């Protein structure tokens, strides 16, 4: 549900819930980055681990809105 799904694509996924993908989703349009003593903040406000949000934000900057997402798509981010 969370960690799996019943189709083929991606496969190491992650699929976030609904406190989670409104955070991320809503810094994604007014910025474009975010450095440590405000990411490390965002990620102990949400309750996620540093790496994974950090990859996140590297993964939405990548052609995205088709499945030509050529390396670091978990997915489709």
């Amino acid at each position: 549900a969370s960690d799996g799904l019943p189709n083929k694509k991606r496969k190491r996924r992650v699929l976030f819930t609904k406190a989670q993908t409104y955070e991320l989703e809503r810094r994604f349009r007014q910025q474009r980055y975010l450095s440590a003593p405000e990411r490390e903040h965002l990620a102990s406000l949400i309750r996620l681990t540093p790496t994974q949000v950090k990859i996140w934000f590297q993964n939405h900057r990548y052609k995205t809105k088709r499945a030509q997402n050529e390396k670091g798509y978990e997915g489709h981010p």
